[PDB]
C-alpha cells in the first residue's frame, strides 16, 4: 500500500471516490440551473449568479475531497459525470425546489459516509466529514428552504413579479 | 482617387454611408423615446435616461463610422435623418419591443456590409465591423430580449406596478 | 424562435453545444492530471498547480461559450462528461504530451467550428471563436509544446532530478 | 477527585500521561536529526531547521496535552524520556524515512487514544484529539511522503547533488 496510508480502509476509500462523482455531478446541476436563467425568455440574472456560484462551490467540494483521498494514500477512480436531469427548469421557483432535492440528496450521502467512517473506527475521516462538509449542508437545506417558503408565499410562479422581486430583493 | 485610398471599394463606401445614415435614425428614435418617458402622463425617468443614453450611443457609432471612411479615403455624403415612426411609444413593454426590433434592423444592416465586404476582400473592414460593431449589437439584442421578459412576466402594461417597479430595480 | 435570434444556424447552435461538452471534458481530464501529481508516490506540487489551473481554465472557455449561446438565442443542451483516458498519467514528461495532444484536438475542433461559421456566413460567430479561442490554443500549444522540449532534453523521466528540477524552475 | 473532573476516566488519564511522553520523545528524535545535519560532515543546513521545527512542534503537542489533563481534572505524572535509537542518521533520505515512522506510530496512538475516550463516552476527549491531533498528523505524514518520494526519485543519497538540490528547493 501507499507509504503514508494508515487506518484506512478500501471500503472508505471506495466510498470517497463516490462521493467526489456525486459533487461533480452537483456542480452540473448547478451549472445546467445557471444557464436556464440566463436565457433571454427567462432574463433572471440574480438566479443565474446564484446557481453558478452554487455549482463554484461543488466543485471546491470535489476538490477537497480529492485532496483528503490524496492525504490519506487512497487512489482517485473519476467516473462519467451524468448529464442533468433536466434542460429546462420551468421557474425560480421550481430550481429552487429542485436544488433542495439535490442537497438532501447529497447529505444523505455524506450520513451514509459518516456511518461507514464511524463503523470502520476511521474518526480522521468522520472529523473531516463533519468539518468541512456536514454544517456546510445543513446550512445550505435551510437557505433553499427559505427561499421556497418566500417564493411559494409571494405567489411564484403565477404571479409575475414574484420571481422578479425576489432576484432584486433577496438574491440581489 | 484619394491618396490614402487602398483595397476600398465604391461598394463599400456607398454602403459606410448608407449605415452612418441608419445609425444616426437609430439615434434619433431613441431620443423620441426617451423624451416620450419625461412627459408628465407617464413619468418614468429610468426609461427616459435609459434611451437617452442609447441615442448617444448611436450618434458615438454614426461618428465612429465617419471616421472609418476618412481613415480609408471614402467620401462623407449625407442625407436626411428620417422622423422616427411615431410620437407616442404607448408603454415602457412596447418602446422596449420597438428597440428590439430596431436593433435587429440594424444588425442586418450590419451583417449585410459584412457580407460585402467580405465579397471585396476588404478584411480591414470586415474586421473593423466585427470589432466594433457585431458583438455590440449582440450585447444590445439580448438584454432588450431580456427586458422585454421581465416586463411581460410581470404583467406590463396592464399591471400598474410593473413598469414602475421595472424602472426603480433593473432600470435604476 | 428566440426574440433575439437573428443569422443563428441550428447546425451552429448544435456545434456550440458539442463544443461545451469537449471544453468540460478538457477541464475533468485537467483534473485528473492535477490529482496525480498530488499522490504521495509522485509529489509534484507545482506539475499539481499547473494542471488545475489549465482545469479552472477550461471551466472558464466552457461557461463563456455557454453565455454565447443564450446571447445568440441558441438553447444548451447538456450531455454526460465522459471521464478520461486513464487514472495513471506515468510522469510529469507523459502528461505534458497528453495534454498537447488535448489542446490540439481542442483546437481542430474549434477550426471545424469556424469553418461551420464561415460558410453559414455568421461573422459574429467567427469573430467570437478568434478572439477568445483560437489565439488562446495557438499560445496554449506552443507553451505546452516548449515544455514537453525541456523536459525531454533534460533527461526526464529516467533522469531523476529532471522532473523534479523542472517542477521548481519552470513551474514555481 | 478534583473539583472540575466530570465524566473523565482514569483510563483516560493514563493514556493521555503516555501520550505526552511519546510527544516528547519524538520532539527528542527531531532534535538529534537537527543535530545530525548540522554537523561538519554532513552540513545540510534546511534539513538541519526542518528537523528543529518539527522538534519544536511536537513539544507544543506534548505542553497542549499537559493542559488538557489539567483543565479535565487529571494529573500529570512525567516519566523518563528515553534517548532517540540513533545517533547517525545516515542521509536526508534516511532520516525522511525515519519521521515518517515515527509519525505513523504517532498517529497510531493518538487512534488508539480515540478508541478508547470513544469507549468511555468521553466526547470532549474524542473532539480535542481530532480537532487538534488527527488532522495534523495526517497532514505530516502526508508531507513526509512526498518528501520521501521526491528524494527517492531524485537519486538520493548516492546521487550527491540530490540532497544538496532538495535542500535547496523544498526545504529552502
Ligand atoms: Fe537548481
Ligand atoms: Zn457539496
Ligand atoms: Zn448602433
Ligand atoms: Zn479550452
Ligand atoms: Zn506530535
Amino acid at each position: 500500500p501507499s507509504q503514508v496510508r494508515q487506518n484506512y480502509h478500501q471500503d472508505a476509500e471506495a466510498a470517497i471516490n463516490r462521493q467526489i462523482n456525486l459533487e461533480l455531478y452537483a456542480s452540473y446541476v448547478y451549472l445546467s440551473m445557471s444557464c436556464y436563467f440566463d436565457r433571454d425568455d427567462v432574463a433572471l440574472k440574480n438566479f443565474a449568479k446564484y446557481f453558478l456560484h452554487q455549482s463554484h462551490e461543488e466543485r471546491e467540494h470535489a476538490e477537497k475531497l480529492m485532496k483528503l483521498q490524496n492525504q490519506r494514500g487512497g487512489r482517485i477512480f473519476l467516473q462519467d459525470i451524468k448529464k442533468p436531469d433536466r434542460d429546462d427548469w420551468e421557474s425560480g421557483l421550481n430550481a429552487m425546489e429542485c436544488a433542495l432535492h439535490l442537497e438532501k440528496s447529497v447529505n444523505q450521502s455524506l450520513l451514509e459516509l459518516h456511518k461507514l467512517a464511524t463503523d470502520k473506527n476511521d474518526p480522521h475521516l468522520c472529523d473531516f466529514i463533519e468539518t468541512y462538509y456536514l454544517s456546510e449542508q445543513v446550512k445550505s437545506i435551510k437557505e433553499l428552504g427559505d427561499h421556497v417558503t418566500n417564493l411559494r408565499k409571494m405567489g411564484a410562479p403565477e404571479a409575475g413579479m414574484a420571481e422578479y422581486l425576489f432576484d432584486k430583493h433577496t438574491l440581489g
